[PDB]
């Protein structure tokens, strides 16, 4: 009452969580670490993303339909850091306390909501198409096509939304945490409507995916063990540079689905570690959810959303392609070498003269036109 004060927790429009409060004071350093820190990764991220979204959109040797899915991921990560990222939390952070509205604060974490379970829902769409260039039999394969792919987009979308909105709507409900200068979901009270909301969070926006994932990524590694069988068998019917055709674009797609594997390796390590401590501190020790408990491993988890263009760069063929021709001064640490496009390539050559025995052939891939 004129001019009030309670400590240093104290937030006038958000309602501290008792258990935020209890504690003592983190130092002044490691807010302005986790200020720096997670500074690093508005730029890191918002400049990665951006690229990969600038190669793949413009690009002409990347408008595979598949790749509309990288996009979409390059896209949600971005978001993510954007808001997630300054000037948010880095601003609460230089100051101790978090200036911005109570909407602010509710916001601030929706978006991670959806833009996390869009990257890691997307993920599956990924898996999804592998299986269909890959763990299918070589015989049943069928590619992306732009159709498919906007449909699953736009399923993605929807459901990114669906589990993160229920906050919006009281069920559940976003507030801060850690060290009060972020916000977050609220995985401490645990009454019926909160703790509800949780697990559909868990097994829905998380697991859900997960399964599909797995799933696939079995069923890939599985039949495998069948295609050296069938790029030795179907290695027989044909030519010396028809079969190169085959295993260089059996080669090249097991690449991409080799990256994305690394990239859900990427996704699964640093949400966990909190999403542990989330789990924890709604079922288990609360006593244990120290300050660092949450807020260290929350941003290993925040930054979860700009490794894939690192990742890539140090990867992804057609890629450095196109950063080395526009970008190659982020390539000054892993360099690129015309070797690599080859085995690509190789894959779109054209066909009249070579392979016409007395069988002869017609697919069945996507090329249904009105
Ligand atoms: C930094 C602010 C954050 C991380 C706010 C919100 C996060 C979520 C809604 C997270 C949901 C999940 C994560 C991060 C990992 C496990 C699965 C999940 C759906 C509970
Ligand atoms: C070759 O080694 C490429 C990586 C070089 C490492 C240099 C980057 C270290 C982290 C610094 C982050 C940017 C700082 C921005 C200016 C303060
Ligand atoms: C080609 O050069 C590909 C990019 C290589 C990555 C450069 C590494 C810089 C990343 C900074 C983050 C590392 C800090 C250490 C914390 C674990």
């Amino acid at each position: 009452d004129l001019r009030d004060n309670e400590t240093w927790w104290y937030n006038p429009s958000i309602i501290v969580h008792p258990h935020w409060r209890e504690f003592d004071q983190v130092p002044d350093a490691v807010y302005y670490s986790l200020g720096i820190f997670i500074g690093i990764c508005g730029i890191i991220g918002c400049g990665g993303n951006g690229i990969v979204i600038y190669l793949f959109t413009k690009t002409k040797s990347l408008q595979t339909p598949a790749n509309m899915f990288i996009i979409n991921l390059a896209f949600s990560d971005f978001t993510f850091s954007l808001v997630n990222g300054f000037p948010l939390m880095t601003i609460s952070c230089f100051l101790k306390k978090w200036i911005f509205g109570f909407a602010a604060c509710k916001v601030y974490g929706f978006i991670g909501g959806i833009f996390g379970f869009m990257s890691i829902m997307t993920m599956a769409m990924i898996s999804i198409d592998r299986y269909n260039v890959i763990g299918r039999p070589m015989a049943a394969s069928k590619k992306m096509s732009h159709r498919r792919a906007f449909i699953m987009i736009i399923f993605v979308w929807l459901w990114s939304v669906l589990w993160a909105i229920g906050p919006i709507f009281g069920w559940g409900a976003y507030t801060l945490e850690g060290v009060l200068c972020n916000c977050s979901f609220d995985y401490i009270s645990r009454d019926s409507t909160t703790r509800s909301n949780i697990l559909c969070m868990f097994i829905l926006g998380f697991f859900g995916p997960i399964l599909i994932i797995f799933f696939c990524y079995f069923n890939i590694v599985m039949s495998v063990s069948n295609h050296e069988k069938e790029m030795a068998a179907m290695a027989k019917r044909l030519n010396a540079k028809e079969l190169r055709k085959a295993q260089a674009g059996a080669n090249a797609e097991m690449r991409l689905a080799k990256i994305s594997i690394v990239i859900v390796s990427q996704f699964l390590l640093s949400w966990s570690p909190y999403a542990v401590v989330a789990l924890l501190a709604q079922f288990g020790p609360l006593e244990w959810v120290t300050p660092y408990a949450a807020q260290l491993p929350v941003m290993f988890a925040k930054a979860s959303a700009i490794h894939n263009p690192m990742i890539y760069s140090v990867s992804h063929p057609k890629f450095r392609e196109a950063i080395s021709q526009t970008f190659p001064w982020v390539l000054t640490c892993c360099q690129f070498d015309d070797k690599e496009t080859e085995d690509d390539k190789d894959a779109e050559t054209e066909i009249p003269a070579g392979e016409s025995s007395d069988a002869a052939p017609s697919a069945d891939a996507a090329q249904m036109k009105e």
